[PDB]
């Protein structure tokens, strides 16, 4: 048995492509019929009359989200009973107007199957939504050709119902009759326990479907399945290894058994990057029972696009080498490249899994594909694509044998495989058509959209007529040439994704093993009060500092943040612990606030050098010089919250410090101890120790230092309250007006309309209302969701939320850590106890023993119902009508505040809408609303969310500063 | 002296009133008021609030 499998996870592109490079070349006679199968290929898709979804996508010059819009509504007019019924909708209505009512229907449709049946339309109507976008630029007949052709698309590539039962009956061959394609499952990510029981019954029922129309060949001449491990566990995750290794493994067994009693091919799909390790982990227990000896249809996919690809099929082989079985292996390139990329990014990650270049894609393809054909019989080799290249290049590798299959989707390369099949008599080739519900489709569509609306994909490429067959043939290793040039020039490493303006901070890859591991024994491994004398004299010890540090060059004091930068990444398990002990943190976000702090002082001087390293020149009269610049103030008072107490604590100081100014800090009172190690890791970075000084205690010395004349400014993150209280005394004093910078929290609302994926929004409001137990000013705290979805997103809402798992934050599989104090507990189960009486309750998760609170979701009857910003994980819901959104941007803008607001739509036209009218400081659109990256997203809002600027954005260290202006008579000169 | 003082509006061997507008920002600080300069490029963006949109355009 092989270990656990654990490769590198983002190696050096150059050294991978110095060894294939040379590796793939193929003698002149072997080069010569791979051009010539490739050419009669690319004829036969080039004869052209069942069309596909890129040639409906060229066709009207459609964007990936059109084509969306209009399968979406396909889907729909399909399963109106008559069909006359929608010929009739087709040419009166679509097009005619109504248009994100059509689209809103269509996709609520996909849940509910209740929310459409075919108002009124009265001329004239303004053209938006979509439909409305697409009927302005096409024109409506246009609009209502591409749908009717959307529907022959719906309809003859996918296998669809309103439930998993009434797809198979339609997917069903005539009684006698062998299937004449595998199933592809429609299903991933589970979100809530019922969800992965649905999926699992789906697939078992979907076996015995195929299995009783499997015809009497033996394997490999049998129908296959296809299978996600994400679809049949809820929280199919590194962190939550423990309990997925427990409860998957008999799951995937179950099906695996029910699959040999059929003799099927069973094939585990492969999935996102930090998902491979799990997966194989879970594929290695369940192949270990003995159960599956003697049946060799048991497999998965592996991605060419990763660069752990190859050694993935070593481990494979090793695998069934110590178990003694034969496996079916399915090599695709791989379906989430952009995914990957994005999250590396995100991430911080060293490198990225995949190949930037899809020459190297298709040059590790070629590799992997000569190294599995050499590993027969025992691997069985299946080649997903519909490359004629790829397809030719592998055919000509295997010399004319059999022993593997190629692989397509049905509505793709059947113009390839029907001519190789013409042209080599012994060539198998398996047809899976996607097969499963309707709540399926929408996550399904996107995914696949991608890959056929991409320019520089194979089958988009050879059915433009414009793209000549000899380009279509260059092999991957002439367009790379050099190894140096592996990497793609024009995307950076996620260390470089701010350069040169700034470096970025490191992050950790929890899917991978080691790393993982690696940060968690490292953190393992890891005050008095201030009497109102000695707050009063700090303030006078950080006055008579602030001549000096004022006066220090710029550089000097951009040079002290980036080395408290470098410290910070370099202690980063230290921080982190603390974290954690002190903040209640998870794993996730002590890590993502270590970076943040680094991010805060790195970013804070490189603006610091912009703003004040030099004079800005005015224009003016010969004769005269007139120069702007930016000084210190004096002293600050710098005041933190206990939610963030390492990275706003030092956002506020350094921002202080880089604009010149003195500063006296006073943390939260839960959270002194990670301000002094900050302070005393600032001094040591070059902050001198006249330049900052750290008072601790109570909200009275807090109120003394802000209180104290001789003060030039206070910045302060915290409540409304104490906010107006300090702004009261600043008003009170008789000396100078100073600024004051306030950040106060917020109601933070989403709205979700019928075009939005459940899963989306139901992942991103568990993230934002949840996560951090709802401890940050940024979290949802107020969710409007559009009627005729409300249930299955609540219910998928509530379902999610009963998989996070509540505990101890140094437990790698936490995702709810306790609440700050046994004070902010009570004011949490005080307004818990209250909605119970006063609002609809939909969950209320269990607490363990201790400073808990759970997850709640309540629904209110008006948003008005919710009148305080509740700092903790307890979501209110409001249902609303489509045509009341106005009362719903009425509700946002009668809380007052506007810290954070997300929108998920698929409609640009309601999105922009929304943007136009509100006026909270930070939108998040279609993505979750918390975990502002500094120099990304600059944070902050108005209102009685605080008076800005920004923080971590251009506006925010001026607000630190006063401007001067030198003018000097140059004419004696 | 430049150095020393924190004064909004510095002239050199020149009267010190008739501050032109895109020439000498002006204003001041302490009980001269709060700025920022009027006539100077941090002036109108006092009287706005910032925003920020953030957009998953992954989907397309
Ligand atoms: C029957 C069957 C079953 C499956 C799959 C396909 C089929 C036919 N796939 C999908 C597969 O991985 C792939 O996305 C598509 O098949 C398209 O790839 P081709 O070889 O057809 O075409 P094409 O040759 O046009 O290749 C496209 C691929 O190149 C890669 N690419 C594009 N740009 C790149 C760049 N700049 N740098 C590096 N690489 C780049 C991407 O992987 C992209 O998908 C899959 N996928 C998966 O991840 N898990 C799975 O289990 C399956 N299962
Ligand atoms: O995609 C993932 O890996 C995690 C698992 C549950 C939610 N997101
Ligand atoms: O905004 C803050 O940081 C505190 C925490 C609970 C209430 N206000
Ligand atoms: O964006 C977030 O979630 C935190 C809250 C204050 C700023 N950063
Ligand atoms: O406090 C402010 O807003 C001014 C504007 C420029 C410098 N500081
Ligand atoms: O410069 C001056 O003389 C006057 C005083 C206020 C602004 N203009
Ligand atoms: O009051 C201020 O200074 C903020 C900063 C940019 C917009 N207004």
């Amino acid at each position: 048995i092989p270990p656990p499998f654990t490769a590198p996870y983002a190696p050096d592109d150059a050294e991978i492509a110095a060894r294939l490079l040379p590796a793939s070349h193929l003698s002149p006679p072997q080069e010569a019929r791979i051009h010539r199968t490739a050419t009669r290929l690319i004829e036969a898709i080039r004869k052209r009359r069942l069309g596909g979804v890129e040639d409906m996508l060229r066709e009207f010059a459609l964007s990936t989200k059109e084509g969306l819009a209009l399968m979406v509504l396909a889907e729909a007019l399909l399963r109106v009973p008559d069909a006359r019924t929608a010929d009739q909708f087709i040419e009166d209505k679509l097009g005619e107007g109504d248009f994100i009512h059509h689209e809103t229907k269509s996709t609520a449709f996909l849940v509910n199957a209740s929310a459409w049946a075919l108002r009124v339309i009265q001329p004239g109507e303004t053209p938006d939504g979509t439909i409305g976008r697409l009927v302005k630029r096409l024109g409506a007949p246009a609009v209502r050709t591409a749908t009717r052709q959307a529907m022959r698309l719906m309809g003859n590539h996918f296998v669809l119902g309103e439930t998993i039962e009434q797809a198979l009956e339609r997917g069903k061959p005539r009684s006698g009759q062998k299937t004449r394609y595998s199933f592809d499952m429609l299903g991933e990510g589970a979100r809530t326990a019922a969800d992965a029981r649905r999926y699992f019954d789906a697939y078992a029922s979907a076996i015995e479907t195929i299995g009783k129309a499997a015809g009497n060949h033996a394997l490999p001449d049998r129908p296959g399945i296809s299978v996600k491990l994400s679809a049949l566990h809820p929280r199919f995750e590194a962190i939550s290894r423990a309990r997925v290794m427990v409860e998957l493994v008999p799951q995937l067994l179950d099906l695996a058994q029910r699959a040999k009693a059929h003799d099927l091919n069973f094939t585990v799909d492969a999935e996102e990057a930090d998902r491979l390790e799990l997966s194989l982990d879970v594929i290695a227990a369940t192949l270990a029972d003995p159960s599956l000896k003697g049946w060799d249809g048991f497999g998965l996919a592996i991605q060419a696009y990763q660069k752990r690809a190859s050694a993935v099929i070593d481990y494979v082989d090793a695998l069934a080498r110590a178990h003694d079985r034969k496996l079916m292996v399915r090599l695709v390139k791989g379906a989430y490249w952009d995914t990957e990329i994005k999250r590396a990014q995100e991430r911080g990650l060293d490198g990225y899994p995949v190949f930037t270049r899809k020459a190297m894609t298709d040059l590790n393809y070629v590799a992997c594909a000569s190294k599995l054909l050499a590993l027969r019989p025992r691997i069985f080799p299946q080649f997903a694509t519909h490359n004629a290249l790829t397809v030719a290049t592998v055919l000509e590798m295997a010399e004319g044998s059999s022993g593997f299959e190629f692989q397509r989707l049905h509505g793709m390369g059947e113009a390839l495989y029907e001519q190789l099949a013409k042209d080599h008599a012994d060539i198998a080739y398996r047809t899976y058509a996607p097969v499963g519900s309707h709540r399926d489709l929408l996550a399904y569509l996107v995914r696949r959209l991608l890959e056929n609306g991409a320019n520089s994909s194979f089958v988009a490429q050879a059915a433009d007529y414009r793209v000549p067959v000899p380009a279509l043939l260059q092999r991957p290793a002439d367009a790379i040439v050099r190894p140096q040039a592996a990497a793609h020039p024009r995307i950076p490493l996620p260390c470089d994704l701010f350069a040169p303006e700034r470096r970025n901070s490191r992050g950790v890859e929890f899917g991978a093993r080691t790393a993982l591991d690696q940060l968690l024994t490292d953190v393992k491994a890891e005050i008095a009060d201030a009497t109102p004398d000695q707050a009063h004299a700090a303030v006078a010890a950080a006055r008579a500092g602030f001549a000096g540090w004022s006066r220090t060059p710029a550089g000097i004091r951009a040079a002290a943040l980036e080395q408290a930068a470098h410290l910070l990444e370099s202690r980063s398990a230290h921080f982190i612990a603390l974290l954690q002990r002190e903040g209640g943190k998870t794993l996730d976000d002590a890590l993502s606030e270590l970076r943040e702090a680094a991010d805060f002082c790195r970013y804070y001087a490189a603006q610091g050098r912009k703003l004040f390293g030099s004079e800005t020149a005015m224009p003016g009269p010969t004769g005269e010089s007139n120069a702007l610049t930016m000084r210190g103030r004096g002293v600050f008072v710098a005041i933190s919250p206990w939610n963030f107490p390492l990275a706003i604590f030092l956002g506020q100081v350094t921002a202080a410090l880089m604009a010149g100014n003195s500063v006296v800090a006073k943390p939260a009172e839960q959270t002194p101890r990670i301000a002094r190690e900050a302070v005393a890791l600032l001094h040591e970075a070059g902050i001198p120790k006249s330049a900052l000084y750290l008072v601790t205690g109570d909200g009275r010395i807090g109120a003394a230092l802000t209180a104290h004349p001789d003060i030039a400014g206070v910045v302060f993150t915290g409540s409304t309250e104490v906010a107006r209280s300090i702004n009261r005394a600043l008003a009170a004093k008789d000396g100078p007006i100073v600024p004051l910078i306030a950040e106060t929290g917020g109601i933070n609302a989403m709205i979700a309309d019928a075009t939005a994926l459940p899963e989306q929004v139901a992942d991103d409001v568990v993230t934002s209302a949840f996560r951090s137990a709802g401890q940050r000013a940024s979290a949802l705290r107020l969710l409007f969701v559009q009627e005729d979805v409300a249930d299955r997103m609540i219910e998928m809402v509530a379902g999610a939320a009963r998989e996070l798992k509540i505990g101890d934050p140094s437990d790698v599989a936490t995702h709810v850590g306790p609440v700050i104090d046994v004070e902010a507990k009570q004011r949490l189960d005080a307004h818990i106890a209250r909605m119970k009486t006063e609002a609809r309750l939909h969950f209320a998760g269990p607490a363990p023993e201790g400073c808990f609170v759970a997850p709640h979701i309540f629904e209110l009857t008006e948003a008005g119902q919710l009148t305080e910003e509740v700092f903790g994980p307890i979501l209110h819901v409001v249902r609303y009508r489509p045509e009341n959104l106005e009362r719903v941007l009425r509700a946002i803008e009668r809380t007052g505040y506007g810290l954070t607001l997300g929108v998920h739509s698929r409609i640009d036209d309601s999105i922009e809408a929304i943007i136009d009218r509100v006026q909270v400081g930070n939108i998040y659109v279609n993505r979750n609303m918390i975990g502002a990256v500094v120099g990304v997203q600059p944070f902050g809002g108005n209102g009685l969310s605080g008076t800005g600027p920004k923080a971590g954005g251009p506006h925010y260290l001026a607000r630190f500063a006063t401007e001067q202006t030198v003018t000097i008579n140059t004419a004696a000169a």
